[PDB]
């Protein structure tokens, strides 16, 4: 909407206070004009028709319980935008400052979040499996990264390409979490998963097997559930990414860690210059090796570490 840029204040899902960029025109809207062509957050009002209504508030204060998922979707979309712009020189998900749209309060008891081809969508959770999913910065960045993937590599959402698609979202979700630097880890969704259980998460990149996800190609799922295991086989690539960044010895194969920033550069380059819609795990290895070669040189530690990590997870 047309209005003047303002700054509201509210509390997120976890009870933390934050400032948010809003727009004033009669109401204060969750419309952040400071980033690209805007970040826009909508109320789906417990229904499934999208996007719903652009979030309107009378006083620019967002401290109601109902406000919390909107505050976080809006704010964490901003952080994710900043990460891509500042770290990778990418302007929004399409590289041309596309408006970023999110809807919260989607459906009832909805234990998921997704990119629907055009926008991000967040359930509130059922209060047991999840609390409102926009409360996780890794979750928000995971969803926005699906848009990035769709505009770039275009990885088809099934089988190996789909597992790469998933891992890319977990990898950048985690890198954005580190970028924001509030309780960062290599776990996925820990801030919004199972409020009654401390210390767990939806997935682990450092040890995917802790939740039964494969950490080696020999343990890949080959059935038809979950689009051929896109959220399962992602563990193999998540583990490789974790090893590239942090190092470790995995099934007897030692990897020298090169750090998060280089992991991010290598995978961002792979995603945007080498991966295609049908890339499989072997092709991702090749893409990552080539990306590291481009950035650091064929004889570099970075290249050696990428090879070590894929060796460790059984991807040749
Ligand atoms: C980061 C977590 C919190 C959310 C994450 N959601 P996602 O974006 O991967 C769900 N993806 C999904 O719904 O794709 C299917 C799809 C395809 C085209 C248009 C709309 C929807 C996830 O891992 N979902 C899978 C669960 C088993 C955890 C629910
Ligand atoms: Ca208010
Ligand atoms: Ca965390
Ligand atoms: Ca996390
Ligand atoms: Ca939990
Ligand atoms: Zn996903």
């Amino acid at each position: 909407i047309t209005g003047t840029s303002t700054v509201g204040v509210g509390r997120g899902v976890l009870g933390d206070q934050k400032n948010i960029n809003t727009t004033y025109s009669t109401y204060y809207y969750l419309q952040d004009n400071t980033r690209g062509n805007g970040i826009f957050t909508y109320d789906a009002k417990y229904r499934t028709t999208l996007p719903g209504s652009l979030w309107a508030d009378a006083d620019n204060q967002f401290f109601a319980s109902y406000d919390a998922p909107a505050v976080d979707a809006h704010y964490y979309a901003g952080v994710t935008y900043d990460y891509y712009k500042n770290v990778h020189n990418r302007l929004s998900y399409d590289g041309n400052n596309a408006a970023i749209r999110s809807s919260v309060h989607y459906s009832q008891g909805y234990n998921n979040a997704f990119w629907n081809g055009s926008q991000m969508v967040y359930g509130d959770g059922d209060g047991q499996t999840f609390i409102p999913l926009s409360g996780g910065i890794d979750v928000v960045a995971h969803e926005l990264t699906h848009a990035v993937t769709d505009y770039t590599a275009g990885l088809i959402y099934q089988n190996e390409s789909g597992a790469i698609n998933e891992a890319i979202s977990d990898i950048f979700g985690t890198l954005v979490e580190f970028y924001a630097n509030k309780n960062p880890d290599w776990e996925i969704g820990e801030d919004v998963y199972t409020p009654g259980i401390s210390g767990d998460s939806l997935r682990s990149m450092s040890d995917p097997a802790k939740y039964g996800d494969p950490d080696h190609y020999s343990k890949r799922y080959t059935g038809t559930q979950d689009n051929g295991g896109v959220h399962i086989n992602s563990g193999i690539i998540n583990k490789a990414a974790y090893l590239i960044s942090q190092g470790g010895t995995h099934y007897g194969v030692s990897v020298v860690g090169i750090g998060r920033d280089k992991l991010g550069k290598i995978f961002y380059r792979a995603l945007t210059q080498y991966l295609t819609p049908t890339s499989n795990f072997s092709q991702l290895r090749a893409a990552a090796v080539q990306s590291a070669t481009d950035l650091y040189g064929s004889t570099s530690q970075e290249v050696a570490s990428v090879k070590q990590a894929f060796d460790a997870v059984g991807v040749k």
